[PDB]
């Protein structure tokens, strides 16, 4: 009945199907649970000298169910641990979910704010919940303590949650997504001097698409002299190459201060472009650099994983740094190097009209592919990836000269979805492809950090090579660099 | 040594290696020889109550080689029955090929004029070669008689070919293409009174890129208010979406009158979309409408045909109308319906996420698919052509709901060539697909003739199918027609 008695349950229940968990499709350097379901990751923070991850969790089997705080921890946000369960549902206003939050340091005590979650009528999507913001406390970093409710919303106010708390000018501020009384989405400012007494500021940011029903996840950070919100809006229509995904993840650059509306200087720009990015939050690393980590999967795909007794997995952490036309350059935390085993150095590789096969292992490795763009004049152009040794099965990341994009297809990557992801060309003479391979995924970051590719696949191949093709013209490959990368976990 | 005699030893030739033409992909109803290869039409007239085609052949193997012209007839543009060769090379200004050219009524007399090709110095791509005008007379419609040289180019000029000759104001008109001193291809205009005596008028047309070496292929005729002149450049880039084959075939709009500038209101357009269309020419229907037949081949594409004894086919003929927006809307001629067999009439057909066969016979039918565009929100959504039962091998003809644009893809279609082609989805609620198929060919007219896609296909499955698709998300078949399509040669 106690929640130490209830995460003692929830941890058995997790280790019990841990031996179970195949290694196929499990991120050798990705933050997955030891077994059972996560999505969203909470609760980002550099606290103690350490990096705290935390995540929705279901622990009782692979699928959404019961949610509680799963829990990482790393000192260099690489080498992630495996920690015992934070957060179990346990008291009537979290009864059916510790839902979504953050984490501050009030005064030397970690402190966890997250929507705690109550279904008060069934019914499938026409269910009536209540979701409140929630407090709880850790001496120890390791156990929790619940300290009840510090906010409602209005009265006919249902989705409201997800918060993310931080301090300034000795107050405390809050974001939190809402569905308003008209169905559209909002980002609300609450503040408080103490996190138990909070009052409404300002509607922060809502979106000119009246379609767009819900804000989940809102970030709320100053970025140089401009404060971006990150979001994940429900209700965008897929238009062209935008808004692909069943759910959106983005951006919007503005200013803001105290006492002054948020005013919109770049419009809502999705964080990646890829198939599986979901529910990003961020956190202020040691050095100061603005880190950004996601769902690395997507609402209603099917999941190949969920036969392992598993599901879920995060992205890599990735830098936020401001382009002077303020958009976000997103790059690779340098951190990652660490893991990089035996390099490979390959020069000026020429295709016409042809595949060759680098035999090269890709089950977890890091590529940087340097693509002349004048002079690969291919129809199709780029790499196979998590390749079959036959060729039939791959993951296709590649330059199409019709469409002008780098096309991410993975119609013939193994398992469960189908179909492609893309950005536009960069204005460069050369295109530059940072790459991770990992057991279950693909993140491509675009030249500086202009754009990200990020996508789940489940080769079905005992053996996964690389191969590079050219089809109706040339590849003019100028460099290509491969690491094995070694288990975050040892 | 005769020319008689030469062209019975080439009719010889195409009976000898007749017998070895497989059906497999042998067009059952578009204009082929017996064996051997064919490329360019030439000479298309309404003479005599009938349709003539003419086409650049080669009758000794299925390469090219020493030119001759080949010949068909029909009653009905349809029903396209061998004849005799025409003519074949037996002149020191033709000796290595009767190349392209036209045909005229002279007073009763068809007469053929035509570029007349010897190569002068032998070094591949650096070979030196004579091209000037020729003239043929026939009294019977079978058998021509040549009357020699009738334009020779300034000293400088070397290619200079491919004339198209009409009567206007008693006097005749001749356009040709031309590599000019400075590689810059034009079309130039000459004059006759008499058919043999020729004057320089004007360079009638000149493209802005300075790389367009030469424009082959040119046809200037009325059509409303305006004239179109249709040619086939050499030397334009591909472009994004744009100029995509080894050399193009397409269409400039303007105003002219004898004795003014052909002031051009619309721009350089190509006439097909599709991989295999070049060397078109038209002519006038007994009813006064204006008719395009084209090449259904591209120089340097894989001719699986080849291992057949005979490479080689001509389109559809097709209909050339101006829109108000001074674009050509093309359509196949009515006469096609002559050919129609069994129709099956499918209506309200949708799919999600799912694959259907239609199990009807695609070795040679007719069909028109109409699409609700609104409601095939599918990533990608439309139709498997020429398919194998199994599905693995197909032509996929698709709404990519990214790209906004028709995909023709022959990746999967079989032996040769890979890739795809493409138009912008027209605007409109509705896209409607009038697709001929043949044993090696596809053809797409798209909703009233605003585009259209023609590419060769060499399906090897012994049975050939269709399938409906729709992927991540809906496909609305409002209405799709199907008919088996005769052998128009009974």
């Amino acid at each position: 009945g106690s929640m130490k008695n209830l995460i003692a349950e929830a941890n058995q229940a997790v280790e019990q199907f841990a031996g179970q968990v195949k290694a196929r499709y499990y991120p050798a350097y990705h933050i997955a649970a030891k077994s059972g379901w996560i999505n969203d990751p909470n609760g980002l923070i550099y606290f103690n000298n350490q990096y705290h991850v935390f995540f929705q969790h279901h622990p009782y089997n692979e699928q959404w169910g019961k949610i509680h705080w799963g829990h990482v921890v790393s000192d260099d946000l690489v080498h992630w641990r495996n920690l015992p369960i934070a957060l179990a549902p346990s008291q009537e206003y979290d009864k059916d979910g510790c839902f979504s939050g953050c984490a501050i340091d009030d005064n030397g005590v970690l402190t966890l704010i997250y929507t705690g979650h109550v279904v008060l009528k069934e019914a499938g999507d026409k269910s009536v919940f209540k979701q409140v913001q929630c407090l709880a406390t850790s001496k120890d970093g390791i156990h929790f303590e619940k300290q009840g409710v510090i906010v409602t919303p209005p009265e006919g106010i249902m989705h409201f949650r997800d918060p993310k708390v931080w301090r300034q000018d000795d107050q405390w501020y809050m974001v939190v997504g809402v569905n308003d009384h008209d169905n559209t989405g909002q980002v609300w400012l609450y503040h408080s001097q103490d996190l138990y007494h909070w009052q409404f500021v300002q509607v922060l940011a809502k979106m000119a698409d009246p379609n767009v029903y819900m804000l989940e996840c809102p970030d709320f950070f100053p970025l140089g002299d401009k404060y971006v919100l990150t979001c994940s809006p429900q209700g965008m229509k897929a238009n062209g190459y935008h808004y692909r995904n069943r759910y959106q993840s983005g951006y919007i650059v503005g200013d803001w201060q105290p006492g002054s509306a948020f005013t919109i200087t770049q419009d809502f720009t999705e964080l990646d472009f890829g198939h599986d990015y979901y529910a990003p939050q961020t956190l202020i690393s040691h050095d100061q650099r603005r880190i950004v980590i996601a769902w690395m999967d997507m609402w209603d795909s099917v999941m190949p994983s969920q036969a392992d007794k598993w599901a879920g997995v995060l992205t890599l952490p990735r830098t936020l740094m401001l382009s002077s036309n303020n958009k976000l350059l997103i790059n690779p935390i340098t951190e990652l190097k660490s893991l990089r085993g035996i390099q490979k150095k390959i020069t000026s590789i020429n295709l016409s009209n042809a595949i060759q096969d680098l035999q090269l292992d890709s089950m977890q490795c890091e590529l940087i592919l340097k693509i002349d763009l004048t002079n690969s004049d291919a129809e199709r152009a780029g790499i196979a990836l998590s390749a079959s040794p036959d060729g039939k099965q791959s993951t296709l990341l590649y330059v199409d000269n019709q469409a002008q994009r780098v096309i991410l297809d993975r119609t013939y990557s193994g398992e469960g979805m189908v179909g492609y992801r893309s950005v536009a060309l960069p204005a460069d003479k050369f295109l530059t492809l940072h790459i991770f391979i990992d057991h279950s995924s693909v993140e491509v970051f675009v030249n500086e950090g202009q754009a990200t590719l990020t996508s789940r696949i489940y080769p079905t191949s005992e053996k996964r090579t690389l191969f590079l093709f050219a089809e109706n013209g040339a590849l003019r490959v100028e460099q290509l660099d491969y690491w094995q990368i070694k288990n975050m976990r040892g």
